[PDB]
This record gives C-alpha cells, structure tokens and sequence, in this order.
C-alpha cells in the first residue's frame, strides 16, 4: 500500500510535467488529496512505519505525534487551497476569489516552509524519509503554480520571480536530503550475511518506488527550462525479492551459502545500459526422496538482452546440464509485467534444498494489445510451496482499467543466488516510463537518459546515479563523444529541434551534438563544480545548443560527446533533451 | 474552576445561538477571550490537568508543552482578530480593515484547521477532551462568523459555501471525536467497588458539564438551519457526590458496601422523561453511644416528580420506620438551586456509621423572585462533620447578580445509596435551560427535545443519549406515535409555526405531528443510516413538515411520530422544533 | 561565536534605533538573515548549546527538534518577508505588492506569535533564554516596521494602532520574561567554592552580551517615544575570567583559597558610577626554584579610575612591597580594547603557585587614530604558561575594518582574587556605546543614563539594575536632587533641548531638571508602582518636562532631582534623555 501510493502518485505526476495547459492541475490535485488525505486511513503514518519496519528502528512517540498533527492540518489547508482552486476553474474575474485563493495560496506555500523541518528531524530522517519526500513534492507542485498562473492570481512580475527562485533552491534543498539520507539510511544495513541482505534490499526497492522515482522528477517542474510539456524516463532497475521460503526453521537463507558481500556482487548487476529481456531459457534439476515428493527446479538460466538497437547480449547464471530438457520461452518486445512463482522445499534427513518448480509470465505487447502467459514447469508433489506474486512488491497503479494496461514496471532481468544445494532467483524490473524506442515526440521536450543509448566510447563508463536523477550515469575523463542513442520520430518528419543535454563537469568545454554520425551541432559551456566536489544537484546544469537541426530518417542516431578539455577533470552526463523548435 | 468555567462559556453560548443580530458576537468574543486567555493564569492547563486527575494518567511531559504552546499563540491571535472584529464594529467602508481583518480572520481559520490534531494526539485523546472540545467549539463559532457576515467581510458567495462546508463537516467530526473519546475515558475507568465508582461518577459530571454541553450547541450554529435566533434545552441528569466522609481511615465507602455494578444501577436512574421534583419527605433514625455523642441521619426518602403536565410519580429510597417524625419539604415549581449538606460520622467500638443530620435546600421561584431555605435535622453532637456545598461541584455562572439568579442547576431528583450501617444521599440535577414549561416564543426557534414529553407510547423507549445532542433519546421499533408534549405560548397568539424534527432512522418514512390530538401535518422523509450502523452526528438529520399550523390554546399538546415502514427498522427522535413562520 | 553574534547584532542594533530615515531597514534585516539564518551552521542550535553548556543541564532531545523545526521555518519566512521587503524599496506604487507584502508581513507577525511560546517551555526557560530573547527582538522589530511605513503598506490607522498596542505589551512581556529568567537561570548556579564561581560569572558575562544588551534596547523601538533617531547607551560592566590555569591537577580555584561568597564580593564592584581608568601601578614577587625555573608574576595594583568630570578614585589590591621594581602603566581616555595575558603556574615539592608574568594592553584613542601597546613582565622561564586573549571572550564585533576600530568593549577596571600562594587578575570591562564625554547630538535623541553622573546627592544609592535596562539605576527614598551629570554638545550651540526622565516611582511627584545649577524646569508626574511592588518593566514610565533650555556653554551640566513626595516612598531614575526641539 505504501509502495502502491508512491507509484500511482509518482506515475500520475509522469503525465503533468513542464508547463501543463487547460485543466490537469486541479484533476491531478484532486486526484493528490484523494490518495495522500484519504477517509478512513492515515498514508503518512503508513508510510512512516514502512520505513521504520525496514530499518527496524521505530521513531520516538514523539516525534510520530508531532509531524503527523502538522501532516493533517497541513493537508485541511490543502484540501481546502485546491477546493477553491478547483473553483477559480470557472472563474475570469473576481477581486475577491482571487483575493481568498490569494490568501489560502500564500498561506499554505508558507506553510509548508515552517512544516518541512518538522519532517526533517535529527536522529531520525530516515524513517520519516518517505514522509518527507512526499511532503518535499506537494510543496514544489505548489511554486510551479506561482509561475504557471499565479501572473493570473494577483500576482505580481517580481514575487513570481521571488517564487520561482525559492522553487530553484527548494528543488535544489529536497533533492539533496533525500539523497543523501536515502544513501545513509541504506548504509546502515549494510550487513555480512543474507538475511541481513533482503532487509537490506528491500529498503532500497521500497524507498526508490516512493522517494526517488519522485525526486526525479523535481527538475520537470521548472516552468522556465520546460516551458512546454515535457517527458520524463524512469531509468533505474530495481530487485524484487529473491523467490526462496519464508516460514517454519531454515528459510532460504540459512540453508547454506552467501554472505551479504557475496550476494551483492552476484545478483546487482553494475551500471550498465538499460536493456530489455529478449529469449530466456531455464534448466531445471530434479530432486526426490521418493516417488511422492519431489520436484524439478530451477537450476540455471540463460537471458539474452538488447539495449535499444543494440547487438544481442547473453548471459548465463547457475547450473546448464541438460539430462531433464530446458525450456525456452520468448520474451522480446512484450512487456512482462506480472511474474507468479512458486519457491518449493523439498526436505532430506537434515539437508533441504529450495528450487523454484514452477514460474509464469503474464506478457502484454505494449504496441498493439497481445496478451499471454509463459509458463515454466516440470513436475512437483510433497514438497513445500510457498507464492512470490510481482505485484505484492510491484503493483500496477490503481486505475480503472486491468494490469495488463496499467502496469508500471516490466521484468527486464533475471539473476540467481546459487549455493550449495539452493536456487533463488531474482527479477530485476524496470519502470515503465523508460521505453522502448526513446520515442521523440513533436509537441513535447523529450528526455532521453544517456543511459538509454546502445554503445560507449573508448573510454565511457557508466557510474551509479547520485541518487536525484532516476538512474545510472555516464562519465568522461577526457574528450571524445560519450555514446551513441537511437531516435525514433512521430508522424510528421519536417520538425526541427535544438539539443540541450543535463551535464556535470569541472570544466569550461564544448559540448556537441551529432546526429546520423554526419553532421554536428557544438556549444561552448561553464564549469559546474570543483575538482573534488561530490556531485549534487547543483553540480548539474543544462547545456542548450544554439542550433536547430532536423532528423533525416524515422529512425535516426544521435551521438554525445564533449572535447576541448584537460584529460584528468571529469565530465559527466545524465540527459540529453530534445526541444521541438516552432 | 474548570467546571466553573465550562459552565460560563456554555450558559453564555445559549443566549447567542443560530443568527444573532446587531453586536452580541464582539461582547460574546471580548467575554470568550476573557474567560480562556485570561491574565495571572493558564485555563487551559487547569482544563489539561483536571481530566489528568480524575483518571489518574498524566499526559507526558511533551503533548503537555506542544498543546499549550499552540493554544497561547493561538489565543494571541484570536485576541488579535477579536481585537479588529471589535473594531469592524464601527467601520461601514475601508479596503483596508476589510482586508486585515480579512487576512486574520483567514490565516486563524487556517489555524485552527491545523492545531486540531495537536490537541488530538494518539494514547492521549481523553486527557486532552476538555482542552479539545472547547478549541473545537472556538472553531466553529469562527465558521459560523464565515456565513454570518463574511458577506460583507469581502468574501465571495462561493468561498462562504466553501467555509459552511466545512463548518458541517468539522460539526460531524468535532462532535464524533468528543463523544467516543468521552465514552472511551469513561469505560476505562469502569471499576470493581464504590472508591471507583466516586471517580467515574466525577469523571462523568465534570466532562459533561463541559465537553457534552458544548457539543449539544453545536448543531444551533448552523446559519441555514437556523436563519434567525434559536433556543436550545440541555435535558441530562448529572449527579453530585454522594454525601460521605472523606478524611483521616474509613471513609464511606470502605464503611461496608456495595460495589461498582450495584451503585451504579441503584443511583443512575434508567433513562427517563425529565421531572422536576414536588414534595420530598426525609425518614430520620438515631444512633448515639452516650449523651454526649448521637445523630438522627438519613435513612430514607420519599420524593415526588412530575413530568410537564404529567401524572404524579412517587419514588421511595431506604427506610421508613416513623418512631422518629418525618420531615417533609416542599419543592413544586421551586427551583432548588443550591444545596448545604452535612457528612455526619459517628463511631462504635470498630463499626462507624455514616449519615446525613443536616441537609438545608436553597430554593428560588424561576417566575416571581421568592426565595427561600428548606431546612432538614433532628439533633446531634460529639459526632464528626463534613460539608457538601453543591456550588463547590455545580457553581453558578460568573455574573453580575447573587446565586439565586445565576444559578445553572436545579435539584432534580435524590437517590439514596444503602448498606449496612451507611446512607450517602445523592443529588441529581437537572441543567437550567431546560425549562418547567416548553414554552414557545413567538420571535425565535425552540427547540423541545422528546424528552421534555409527559407520555411515552406503547413502544417507545427512552434509550442513552449519544453523547453529543444534549440528552438521551427516544426509539421506536414500528410505526406509530413516539411521546405526548405539553406546550405553552406567549402573549399573541395569531402565529403560525412549522414544525421540523431532528430524527435518525433506518428506512424512508412519513413523520407527522398533530396539534391537540386533532389535526395533523405529516411529510415523508429520507433514510438517514445502515441497518447495523452504530448511530453517529451524521446519522441525525431535519424533517421538516411543509404545512404550518396554529396552536388553539395557550397550553396546547403536540404528539411527534412516524409510521409508513416496516417493523425491526430503527426509528430515533432526539427534538422537535418550532419555527414561527413570518 | 555564540558570543561573537550577539554583540554583532547588538551593536548593530545601536545604528538603527527608534524611526530610521530612508534604507537601513532593509540592510539591517538583510545583515539579520545573514547573521540569524546563514549557510553552513544554525546559530540557534549554537546559542541553545552553548547556555546549555553553561548551566550543565541539556534540554530534552524533545523541546530542541520542536523550537529549531519552527525556527528556520520562521526563518525561510523572514527570509521572504524580507527579501520581499528589500523590492517594496523601489516600489512606490502597486495594488499587488503591497497585497503580498501585505500578507507575508501580516502572517509572520502572526507567526512570532505562536511561536514566542515554543521557545518558553517549562522546566527549561532558562536554556532558552538567549533563543528565546533573539525571537523576541525579530518580532518586535517588525512591530515597529507596523507603525514606521505600514501607513503606506496598506494598512489603516486603527490597524496602525492596533499593532503598536501589542509592540507595547510585548516589550512589557518580553523585557519581564528575560529579565527574570536570567535571574533565575543565574541564581541556580550560586555556589560554594570558586570553581562553581567561574561558572557562575561565565554565565553572567556571557548571556548579558546576547539577552541583556539586547534587552536594553526594545525600550528604543517606539516610534512615538523615539519619533526621530535615538542614541542608548549600555552602561553595565562585565567581567572575563580571571586569569588563572586549567589542564592538566590543581588549576587555579584548587591551589587553596577563597570561597564562592568570597569571590563575588571581592571582584565585583558594588553598584557604582561609571569610570574610565587612568593609571595603572603593578607590583610583582619573584618565585624561583633554581636558576631555570623562576618568574616575577603580579601580586598587586593601584588603578585610578575617574567618572565624567569626577575627582580621581583610586583603588589598591593584593600586595605592594617594592623591592621588585612596580611598573605604571597609563590608559587615561586611552581605550584599552584588547588584553593578551599569560597565567604563569610554577611549582614547589608540593606547593604550586598560580600568578601572572606577562600582560599585554592594546589600546586605541577614539578622538583621533593612535594606538598601541603597553606592556608589564619582568622575567620567566621553565613555568607553565597559558594564555588569556580578551577576544576570545570579548570579539570586535564583525567588520572589514580591524580590532582597533571595530572593538565593542573596553577595559574599566582590574580587580584581582588573592590567597595564600595565588593571584588571579579580573578584568571589568564597559561597553563602547557608553562614551567618555555624554555627547548630546543636535538631531538625535540622546539617552544619559543616571550612571553616567559623577556625584551623588546625600541620600542617593546606586541599587542593582532590574536586567532590562542596560545598567544599574539610582534610588532616593526622599525628595531632593538624584545626581550631577556633565554633558557635552555639538558645533552649533543654538539647539533647545526638553528634558524626559526614564523613572519608577510609588507615588506622584514634582520631577526636575536644572542646568549649569541656576535654572530650573520641573513638572509634576504620576505614581508607576505599588509600595511593596518588585520593580517591573511597566514599573517605568517617561516624565516630560514642558519647558525647553538651551545649554549655556559646550560643556555644561544637568542635575536631575524628584521632590515634593513623602519619605518613605521610593523613586527610581534610569536614565534621563535629552529631546532636540526643532
């Protein structure tokens, strides 16, 4: 449930990001009120003790009483703001509406000011990180409203300005605190055995749905860099739990094998480039006492990966001996959104062993409304079974319509814990936002995550992502070009667009852009840190060529570099971004 | 002091309900500010600590300063908006005070929204009742000022439908809130012996005198419900100390008998129609060890009570061997409105015996100034005495005027608690706003609960009271009548009235009145709660019948009921009202 | 630090007193936010551990998150209000502006509001207390920006009138919190022994610099009092640490002598008159234990001291046996700012001696631009050393000018604490706003508190200061002339001056003036307090005498006097001001 907000929220903010027209504002604050102040249950303390069942270390009552009275009172002005908010819809001309919605705005923009220590507490901003990240959002939302038609409200040219660059340092401030404090809390349980290692897994899948899915996308609110509509990609991957036992006393982590050292290395993969799932193949074992308990499980696996038109990577985890047959099932270009399995244990005189005998994949084709199912099985009887649905740790976001159309994450893929006599695997997702094609749209400002492309140059690597971006990122520490994308345009071609990329760089350079690996469009840029700065959010600043250019087929190639530099400083790369000239 | 006060604020809130013209707000609010943000000390503490003692919990450390700090900065600008509403007073035109005034008549409104849940915290919401309920009141009246003249403040016909909403919307919270949480305090304190049974019983009249009274007004803010002025009645029964011991160690309860279970069904009477006491006749029995050491105490008791125009009814309490005379004291249409009592204890060689051997009631005539002392005794000396003034638990309202006209209470009824070898007399008394005579003026809203009736019909019982309308309640189970009242008209008599009733039900059905047993105004009216559904201030609504009517007599009788559904629904009569239609 | 800023603040304080002209309203409030709400630290947080420190006593882990949670929401307020405030500066005319100026000033003074409780929590006032008396001065400064240009803001009259009404009764509530709770936050740390005395005197100094000095300015905030610029002079002396060891252990309060009570009454200087030192005799003793291990440290002084125009006072302590040479020192209108000294420890079998056998006095002219050292030794080796900069204890307040000019206190005297076998010197130091000569300015009021005479009449005390004022204050108990100031006026002479008198009295009296002792202007003026009444801030009122003089020469002088009362009574003078009539 908790998870379940955060994604409906963050999703739903996926689609009202820049400058938004007509009325989505008042709907999508009406939606906010609804799923943040509900009837019957309080989602702030739901989240706080989330959090604080993760880390396991409960807040003070104290500190529990305090934030939550300012959370409700704070959501009686909310409610109340976008109330007459969603009155001011109707209305052109009022000295007095505009004069009350005046008051009840500023108010609560100040309110929320005093409020965000209250959920910022010393000893304890780990627990209340969701709490306050949530918090950190509703506030941001509300001085892009200052720009966005506050010049409308009563307000004048300057306190406009005054708003927005409150909402510069406030968008700075947020990102920065959950960044941190998500990497703080995170490190504590940092653990040397595997059970530690799932508590420590899951704080991060579970504070990546709500907090930094959300904090992501705090740079789309700027109404002066996207004074357009303007789209976003999710790009991180996260792990749902390893698929073992859970209940009467071995479990799946005291049969045997890995420390918390050895697991970590094994199942995350290291920053890569996003890749989509192509054809998986699983081995199975079989494992009996008799003839009515036994029950083949999974052993091995063999997945093959495409970034986006990229050349087919394999990898092979666990065991492949192949006296029981494998089985193959085809999961390239369809969106393996819901995965149900089964965790089996089958028990000798003191030694069990955990498999998996039985795993399905509920597949939609994200183009053209292609369901299935791919099933994996052999045999089982007598063993123990125990359910490992997806979407108890990654829902789909409530919507009126079902989960193969409303999912949010896509399985993209498969690791395995092995040992000695022990077999769990683990889903690796990916958000649903990060799509297939880096689709450029022609009346919107696209980012594309350099994470997105398909080949590094020579001396490119991608380095795990701050924490405030949505993903991994990429770094130079000499010139050249950074990678190579695949772009892909919509109906009508003739459109121009400019390039402007997010960077981070200790250097003044030139930053350029060439697209069919042809013709080049170069800017000249500003230092952003010092040398050895620790990259936060203000280490980031947008690079905007001056030229337009126009892509020449549907399906064309943009290329990122920066040169013109002294090798030894660093240079990074998060976004380049795609506005349609017009 | 707290329970004096809570009588202040709630006998004071009677005279100013529904819509008060000209400027009665402002004295209203200089009087509220007086009473709550005094100089030389802290009420609401005294509030605080008051419940503390009665249930013997102390809130923490913490929620004691975090409340109290909201509250004085609260009422520093609840002063300061009074303050400038007192000076509204004189202004007819300014863009100016119109838009201060404005602008804290707003952000305290505002404040109010978010200091709710602070004097609402979790493991301490008894505690914390009075403090709360009295805040929540404030609250409202604020709202009520929204509909009242906000008109006029500079607000806008859509944001003063935007305050009314949540004016009912807080009356239905506020009024839930107190009610359960004062019937969860009372319930723990729900005890095994007499000693116990002192405190719940203290624990009930002081929170009712504060907390319950406030909220049975809150309905009687309500602009659209009642446009004009409004009176209200207040119907329950509290009950003083029973007359016993208290120092140096016996006392009176540890003087033998009975427990919790057995007092509390001897004393509380079941819920009734209200009386008002007539001829109370006191039995005497004499004990002494020598000639310098007897007492004739209290044994017994023999009151009459009559409802409004109803049949005698003559209850009997103790003894009553008459070798001793009996006194018999006279109260009929005598509002006994303060009592001095004397805790006589005289001793044996290990066997005490408590008694009451003076007992003097201090009676005033509500329609013609006669005054008077009843006195009770017989004799006694060498035995132990302790007082029992009624003012130091039922105070008179602070006023300009001497006790016998600024009383709040009159003796109602007297219950007797027997055992072997101890008589404790108890005093139930009855609030002065409900009347002897159901008189209906011909300028104003009255309303009459059905528990000011005289004849209950064939199936309709008088249940408990909620909690948050004033009094209990009466129930039928099929169709038909519900009670027979009695009403009394002033001076001119040519007004037509419409009759409208509070009711709560399960089912659509046709409510009606009839007029002198006659004629009959009847409509058809709206379910208002499920069949299951445990009866909360949401479950009460208005039927209000279309016809007005003119009443034959100056002291003519009007019977309320609703049949026209079927039998095992639910019906609920709380109040008729009377709305003089001009 | 904690120290550093509350004499920037103070002292900055000083510039902008009663109405300012033009813009340094805004640079103040820009200079606050840079000082009260910088980047990097949280001030508070550093003044809430330092009293901490001092009392050794922490608050709750609780009542720290509440008030620095509500703090820098203040200050993200206040930092708005201002930033705000710093546009209005170019702005003359705007309907919307001055409608947002408008409400973020009106909610923050609200603010200050419910907050000043926050930081008045019981049971911990006193780590607090310099907290609690910044938030004090930040709210009653924008009390006076009410009545300063709030007329043009938008506000009305009433309104007006309405704010200044509260700025009263808040400088009455704040300068009586203070006051008191300095008081007793001092008064808990009395002691028995002289290491719970450099706690003691710890204390003192250091929260008179933040709350006190402070404190003695909110008087000059009125606006219809000081309708013009204001000058106040801070008049109390403070002493750093004696100068003695502390590592490693005998230190300096455990070689042997005195008491707590000894100490206070041998360093401190009863209530006096205000002087400046002149000349200044060291005496030293050789103590040697071979030919490596010797120093010649300070055994004793003769200081002369003299008040404005005073005949010349001199004061001897410790010993002056001269066959070591004594060395003289000479301060006379020098301004000693700044004292480097070293606290010699030799030792013995047993023995260890603690005295002083280098000290340093820098020193600056405030007429005209000449410095210089001045320095006492005699001659060491081979003994412990330690050394004592005044300006650790004492800071220049923060400027880009050096120590010479931007210094905040001078050297007034040197008290020394002797034993057997221990000298521990004291340096008293006055504040730079009181000044040598009591200029009188010709467009500026002028404050001359009492203690700034140089003679008393026959009956006339120097009693303690309350804590408001800035400095000790003059007591007779029958008519008659309280003391003989001098004073000194500007290039042009022509100026007329009315006379207004900061007095505390019990009864009506005949207050009067007369200058250069031949003419005289008196007037007749109300009772302020009770008989038995302990001195509080509303114990103070101004008497203005009607009737305006001219000074006869440059260097003139003024008697204040209080006659025509019956004895008995008391009467009290803090301060007379002089008003330029133009």
């Amino acid at each position: 449930s908790t998870v379940q907000t955060g994604i409906n929220i963050a999703g739903r903010i996926l689609g009202v990001l820049g400058v938004p027209f007509a009325g989505q504002i008042a709907s999508f604050y009406s939606f906010l009120v609804g799923e943040l102040w509900p009837r019957g249950r309080d989602p702030w303390e739901i989240f706080l003790e989330h959090v604080e069942q993760l880390i396991r270390q409960q807040v003070t009552e104290n500190t529990r009483d305090t934030a939550l009275a300012r959370l409700q009172g704070l959501g009686n002005s909310f409610r109340a703001y976008q109330q007459s908010l969603e009155d001011w819809l109707e209305n052109r001309d009022d000295a007095r509406t505009r004069s009350v919605l005046y008051t009840q705005y500023i108010n609560l923009e100040l309110d929320f000011l005093d409020a965000m220590p209250l959920f910022a507490i010393r000893n304890q901003e780990v627990p209340l990180l969701m709490v306050y990240a949530q918090a950190a959002n509703l506030h941001l939302l509300l001085l892009r409203d200052a720009s966005l038609f506050g010049s409308e409200f009563g307000l004048t040219s300057q306190e406009i300005q005054r708003y927005y660059e409150r909402q510069v340092e406030k968008t700075r401030e947020y990102s920065d605190y959950c960044a941190r404090w998500y990497n703080t809390g995170l490190n504590n349980l940092r653990g040397t055995n595997a059970e530690s290692w799932l508590r420590y897994n899951q704080f991060r899948r579970d504070l990546t749905l709500g907090v930094l899915d959300l904090v992501a996308l705090f740079p789309s609110y700027d109404t002066r860099v996207y004074p357009m509509n303007t789209s976003a990609q999710l790009t991180r991957e996260i792990y749902t739990d390893p698929i073992g036992r859970t209940n009467a006393s071995t479990n799946w982590f005291n049969n045997n094998a890995p420390s918390f050292s050895a697991i970590e290395a094994a199942v995350i993969r290291p920053p890569h480039l996003l890749d989509f799932p192509e054809q998986l193949t699983i081995f199975s074992v079989l494992s009996r006492w008799s003839n009515t308990q036994y029950m083949n499980y999974w052993v091995g696996h063999r997945l093959e990966s495409r970034t986006i038109r990229g050349s087919l990577s394999t990898s092979t985890h666990g065991n492949t001996n192949t006296s029981i047959n494998p089985v193959t099932l085809q999961f390239t270009s369809r969106d393996v959104y819901r995965t149900e399995s089964f965790a089996g244990i089958n028990i000798l005189l003191t030694t069990p062993v955990n498999g998996v005998p039985w795993a399905r994949f509920n597949w939609r084709n994200p183009l053209n409304s292609l369901r299935g199912s791919l099933l994996y099985t052999i045999g089982y009887t007598g063993v123990g079974t125990q359910l490992f649905d997806s979407e108890t740790e990654l829902p789909p976001e409530t919507t009126e319509r079902p989960n193969y159309e409303s999912y949010s994450h896509r399985l993209s893929n498969i690791r395995l814990i092995s040992g000695n006599t022990l077999r769990a695997p683990v889903y690796s997702w990916t958000h649903r936002s990060a799509d297939r094609t880096n689709t450029i749209s022609s009346d919107s400002i696209t980012q594309i995550p350099l994470v997105k492309a398909h080949t590094l140059q020579s001396g490119t690597t991608v380095v795990k992502g701050p924490g405030f971006t949505g993903g991994d990122i990429l770094r130079r520490t000499s010139g050249g070009p950074f990678a190579f994308s695949n772009v892909n345009l919509d109906f009508n071609l003739s459109q121009r667009y400019r390039a402007r990329i997010r960077y981070a760089s200790t250097t003044n350079l030139r930053i350029y852009v060439t697209v069919a690996g042809e013709r080049i469009f170069a800017g000249q840029f500003d230092k952003t840190m010092d040398a050895g700065a620790p990259l936060t959010f203000q280490s980031f600043s947008y690079a905007t060529i001056n030229t337009a250019f126009t892509f020449p087929e549907r399906s064309s190639s943009l290329t990122v570099g920066a040169d013109t530099f002294s090798s030894g400083n660093e240079v990074y790369v998060d976004r380049f971004e795609l506005i349609p000239v017009t």
